[PDB]
């Protein structure tokens, strides 16, 4: 079964648990490159009543560092917000709960905005068909292939 956080049939409780960053894409490529502060490796999502606890790690020359954030529900169904290097709001355009999850985020800081989309998996890698389906969604949002980074061999 596939759902959108924006849909009426979305069951947030089902995204609880372990996840992995598989692919990241952005409007502004430098934010997800090597020393980018948005190059985050998701490890777990803990679902709360009106919030989402997010646990990640960042990596610098293979050294990993823990990072946690709490995203709160906004007034729009299926949308959360979190303050991190500016103000961010995000939704989950597509997920099947037990395999993949696609996220869409908009960052705003000092009159400037950029978008970030990510593909996460319950396992550290996903099939090529799902990866290509993600590339197609990125295209719909105006993000081209040169700005999509597959991190499946850098996510552990
Ligand atoms: C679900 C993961 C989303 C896209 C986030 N990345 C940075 C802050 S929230």
């Amino acid at each position: 079964e596939e759902a959108s956080s924006t849909g009426r049939n979305f069951n947030v409780e089902k995204i609880n648990g372990e996840w992995h960053t598989i692919i990241l894409a952005s409007d502004k490529r430098e934010k997800i490159e090597d020393n980018g502060n948005f190059r985050l490796f998701l490890e777990q999502i803990h679902v709360l009543e009106n919030s989402l606890v997010l646990k990640f790690h960042t990596v610098r020359d293979e050294e990993c560092s823990e990072l946690s954030m709490v995203a709160d529900k906004t007034e729009k169904a299926g949308e959360y917000s979190v303050t991190y290097d500016g103000f961010n709001t995000f939704t989950i355009p597509k997920t099947d709960y037990d395999n993949f999850l696609m996220a869409h985020l908009i960052n705003e800081k000092d009159g400037e905005t950029f978008q970030l989309m990510g593909l996460y998996g319950r396992e550290p890698d996903l099939s090529s068909d799902i990866k290509e389906r993600f590339a197609q969604l990125c295209e719909e949002h105006g993000i081209l292939r040169e700005n999509i980074i597959d991190l499946s061999n850098a996510n552990r």
